């Protein structure tokens, strides 16, 4: 897991737990240069997440990328992604893959992002951690971690990590109550290992919702429609995995990883009662069951005939299965009334894949994958009422994806890569659900995104820290947009391409006395390049969500038995919030400042820290509705708040 092989950046997470509430990602990763991170503060929603551009014209979920925790997809088949499950109290490490290479990790795979969890060792120790901050905020947590051995066969290892969160919100109607259950255990069979995964997520949050410009330049706590329909949702899942692995020959290593998971949710929309009256509509209350499941084996062969060449190869199963109704808000009314909607969705993923490291010549190495992605929807649907069809339908989808880098070694120290790549993204289930046609079926015309992807990057270890640099440009085609909308049913259509140019560059630095310094940068122009708007021309327009530039900086100083401090700054370029950019989102920069003392005498570790964010109390707005129907986009962000937490471990 080293900065070698292409764009890849990996987070540490005793760092990213490091005077911080341990709740959201966005506290921790926010500097990793091409990840575009940002807290909603809005626990009935998702971050705003997006790599090098994919993902950012996403509304309410995260799309176009690809997202596991501890090897369990966040992201479905047909590419629509959540956040919800990351339990920030208990995690080993972040790796994000961007750039070409990310196309193998699935269909809509512009940028993977890997979670993985803590695994425990000796000695068994307890952590009692709790955070409180602004606005009614406090989040605590028992963690249990240790193991029976060395780190040989029957020994075992285990780590259970349980955290309750609860805050009152910022802005009016906001408040949220959040449960988390991740455990991990492993048992060495023999010298051949395995291991179970556990996680259990359980929200009841109100949706505030968002602002139009007028409204959030008037007031910027309001929540109008929220206690009018009583926005909020509730989201209860939980997540079971089990992964093998044996070394079969001195040279040849193969894994297999299998998850079982099952998701529930509850959305009440603030949809108004005039629109849901034609008997086409879906309502204003949106539930959804689903059920997923699916098996990855890997075979990495080191053998190495040609040159000294290793290679892994694999073979993908991902199923998702939902059973999705509607309601009414009538009795708009908080509750749901008469049913209007009702069908099950299924959606699986089969696709073969491979990847190979040549190493040619010495310091002169080809790195070169492949997939085969194949993407299956079926709609069985059960609302056929005098006015709403049997919207019943079916469909599939097949590409090549392929990657490729060349890495050459200047030094041990330096090294540069120039990679390449095609990639691919799925119309979602909810895409193709209805036609302008007026029809009654799926719209089987629709087909999906392609893209064209080219990078360079040159990463140099420097002192005891690295300086990473990459360049990038993306071709999409065929991107996927509305064409028609009218009575509740939305329709899409292909049309356009676009092309996102940009750069990272980071470096990170740390000397003795644990003086530890991180900087960071990033610039994107995201332009259409046809028009995808039916009664404007869009062409020369931004691509909504991302920001022409943004950058980050943070300094350190970190004695390991004392007083310790440390200050972050990060800058946000103006985003647009339209695909015809008639609303923008300030440019802004905000900074932050933490200390605190680490007081462990022998086996008591007790962690002290408080926190000032927004030191300059900066108005701004910090997230924004990408798209939104009726051009309520904009989501403020509180200013100069605070937080302190402490935490408690003993160790056996
Ligand atoms: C290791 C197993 C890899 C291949 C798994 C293929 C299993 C997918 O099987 C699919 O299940 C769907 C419902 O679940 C059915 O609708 C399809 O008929 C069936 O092809
Ligand atoms: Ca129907």
């Amino acid at each position: 897991e080293l900065d070698t092989p292409a764009a890849v950046s990996v987070v540490d997470g005793e760092e990213m737990r490091l005077a911080t509430p341990r709740i959201n990602l966005s506290e921790s990763l926010t500097g990793v240069p091409g990840l575009q991170v940002q807290n909603r503060q809005n626990y009935a929603q998702d971050l705003q997440l997006s790599i090098r551009g994919f993902g950012s014209r996403s509304t309410y979920g995260i799309r176009g990328i690809r997202l596991y925790v501890d090897g369990i997809p966040a992201t479905m088949p047909d590419g629509q992604g959540q956040t919800s499950n990351i339990d920030l109290s208990s995690v080993q490490n972040v790796e994000v893959l961007r750039g070409p290479f990310s196309a193998l990790y699935g269909n809509a795979s512009g940028g993977v992002m890997n979670v993985t969890t803590q695994t425990g060792q000796q000695p068994p120790t307890i952590e009692a951690s709790s955070y409180y901050g602004s606005f009614g905020s406090w989040r605590y947590g028992l963690k249990a971690t240790g193991a029976t051995g060395d780190g040989q066969p029957g020994d075992v290892d285990y780590t259970v990590s349980t955290t309750r969160f609860t805050t009152h919100g910022y802005r009016d109607h906001s408040g949220a109550q959040k449960n988390l259950a991740n455990a991990k255990l492993g048992v060495r069979i023999d010298e051949s290992k395995l291991s179970l995964i556990f996680n259990s997520v359980d929200i009841k949050a109100d949706d505030p919702g968002g602002l139009t410009k007028a409204e959030w330049k008037a007031n910027p706590q309001q929540a109008p429609r929220a206690e009018q329909y009583d926005t909020r949702k509730t989201i209860k899942q939980t997540q079971a995995g089990l992964r093998y692995e044996r070394s079969l020959s001195s040279r040849d290593d193969m894994s297999v990883m299998m998850y079982a998971g099952e998701r529930e949710t509850t959305q009440y929309q603030s949809i108004p009662m005039a629109p849901q009256l034609n008997p086409s509509h879906a309502g204003g209350v949106i539930t959804l069951q689903r059920h997923y499941q699916g098996i990855d084996s890997r075979w990495t062969h080191r053998g190495e005939l040609g040159v000294p060449v290793t290679f892994t190869t694999g073979l993908n199963y991902e199923n998702m299965s939902e059973n999705r109704k509607g309601y009414n808000n009538f009795r708009e009314y908080g509750q749901k009334g008469e049913l209007r909607r009702d069908e099950r969705n299924l959606m699986w993923n089969i696709d073969p894949y491979l990847q190979t490291q040549w190493q040619l010549s010495e310091k002169l190495s080809l790195d070169a994958g492949v997939r085969y992605s194949s993407v299956w929807f079926d709609s069985n649907d059960h609302y056929v009422t005098p006015g709403n069809g049997d919207d019943s339908g079916d469909a599939s989808y097949h590409k090549w994806l392929p990657a490729g880098s060349l890495k050459y070694a200047m030094t041990d120290a330096w090294n540069i890569y120039l990679a390449a790549g095609r990639g691919f993204e799925t119309p979602t289930i909810n895409e193709l659900s209805y036609r302008a046609d007026g029809q009654s079926g799926m719209n089987l015309g629709l087909k999906p995104s392609t893209n064209d992807t080219i990078e360079i990057g040159s990463k140099t270890r420097i002192g005891d820290g690295l300086l990473s640099l990459a360049l990038f440009q993306t071709d999409t085609d065929d991107e996927i947009v509305v064409d028609s909308s009218s009575g509740g049913r939305t329709t899409y259509k292909n049309a356009g391409k676009t092309r996102r140019q940009g750069a990272e560059l980071a470096w990170d630095q740390r000397f003795a006395g644990d003086f530890r310094v991180n900087a960071s940068w990033t610039w994107l122009d995201a332009t259409y390049r046809s028009n995808v708007c039916n009664e404007q021309d869009c062409n020369g327009n931004r691509m909504p969500g991302i920001a022409r530039n943004m950058g980050f900086a943070s300094i350190g100083y970190v004695p390991e038995d004392g007083w310790y401090a440390g200050t972050e700054a990060r800058y946000m370029g103006d985003i647009m919030a339209d695909d015809e950019n008639t609303a923008k989102a300030p440019s802004y920069t905000l900074v932050g400042l933490f200390t605190g003392y680490k007081y462990n005498y022998h086996n008591l570790t007790v962690d002290l820290f408080g926190r000032v964010d927004n030191l300059f109390d900066k108005e701004y707005v910090g997230s924004v509705i990408v798209n939104e129907s009726n051009g309520r986009y904009y989501e403020p962000s509180p200013g100069r708040n605070y937080g302190v937490g402490m935490n408690i471990a003993w160790r056996f």
